């Protein structure tokens, strides 16, 4: 009961011209509030925390966002970011509330305006990746600051960097932002890539991620689990020849090596196999694959193997549907 009462006190004080009461308090006072808030959200009973956060249409959550907009002191913003992170860990509905709020816009603008603050920059990129990690749609007005120019801003950091950890965080954010975009032709991120500005290091990092197979965006355990962000991203990249061109020929071969290996190594029934198959299909469509035919014999062999599988699982049925679509559009893929 103590943790709930403390949450009630902290939330009320911070939510208290309609400027925040916190803004006229000493920095050390608010810091203690935020340290305690972070502690409770992390160590106390999740149900108690979720209850307080969700109360009155996520009133406390949105109030904390409004306070962040007004708070000018970087040390307090840092703590607030950590609290937002703890909140995201609690419940997907809190994430839904945050990503629908002005908060993603605020973070994106702060990243581009206060770039010299490296620590706050990193945590901003982290929280942004967190709130977009569920792959749900966002208000259209968000694309004003979370659109193609913002994506280009992120790409520049990945390639050039600032005068070690930030480039990876920006990669994860690009992957997270792309999750909810259900159209590769209406994609603000793909549009940035098509500009072909600073995509060298980015493409290499994509290859490394696919090689290890990890999904750096999937941090929480919330349902519904979105698709593999790396596979989804690469599928979007090979949705158009304009974006497929970010890979040199040798990079393409490496990508083909990885994809074919995964299709083969994955067990029948694995949900991931249809992702790789869909990726390979897109590669054949938007690259001159059939003119160099890297790993083509190996590709032909396993495509046939998958078709001859006796598995009746819906994933396997989906696998065979994709393979048949590939071989119909490209007959040579079906040959022995």
């Amino acid at each position: 009961c103590h943790d709930q009462q403390r949450l009630e006190v902290i939330f009320a004080d911070l939510a208290r011209q309609q400027r925040s009461w916190a803004l006229y308090e000493d920095e050390g006072v608010i810091r203690c509030y935020l340290e305690e808030l972070l502690h409770i959200l992390t160590d106390a009973d999740p149900e108690v925390c979720k209850k307080m956060c969700k109360r009155n249409e996520f009133e406390s959550v949105l109030a904390l966002v409004a306070y962040y907009q007004m708070e000018h002191r970087a040390s307090l913003r840092l703590l607030l970011l950590k609290c937002f992170g703890a909140m995201c860990s609690l419940d997907a509905a809190i994430i839904s509330t945050l990503v629908s709020s002005v908060l993603p816009v605020e973070l994106a603008r702060d990243m581009q305006t206060d770039t010299q603050d490296h620590q706050k920059l990193c945590y901003s990129a982290l929280i942004l990746a967190m709130v977009f990690s569920m792959g749900e749609a966002v208000p259209y007005a968000h694309y004003e600051h979370l659109g193609t120019p913002f994506a280009q801003f992120l790409l520049n950091i990945v390639e050039d960097g600032l005068p070690e950890q930030l480039p990876d965080l920006c990669v994860n954010l690009l992957l997270a932002l792309n999750l909810h975009l259900p159209a590769a032709d209406q994609n603000v991120i793909m549009a940035a890539l098509s500009k072909h500005a600073n995509v060298k290091i980015f493409s290499e990092k994509l290859l490394l991620l696919l090689n290890r197979g990890d999904d750096p965006v999937r941090i929480f355990k919330h349902e519904p689990q979105p698709p593999h962000s790396v596979l989804k991203f690469l599928q979007d990249v090979f949705g158009s020849p304009a974006t497929a061109a970010i890979f040199y020929h040798t990079d393409m071969m490496a990508l083909i090596d990885i994809t074919v290996r995964h299709i083969a190594d994955l067990s029948p029934g694995d949900k991931l196999r249809m992702e790789y198959l869909s990726l390979m299909h897109a590669i054949v469509r938007t690259t001159p694959y059939l003119q160099h035919r890297h790993r083509l014999p190996d590709l032909q062999a396993i495509l046939r193997r998958i078709l001859n599988e006796e598995e009746t699982s819906p994933q396997c049925q989906m696998d065979r549907m994709i393979v048949r679509e590939m071989c119909k559009e490209f007959l040579v893929l079906g040959e022995a």
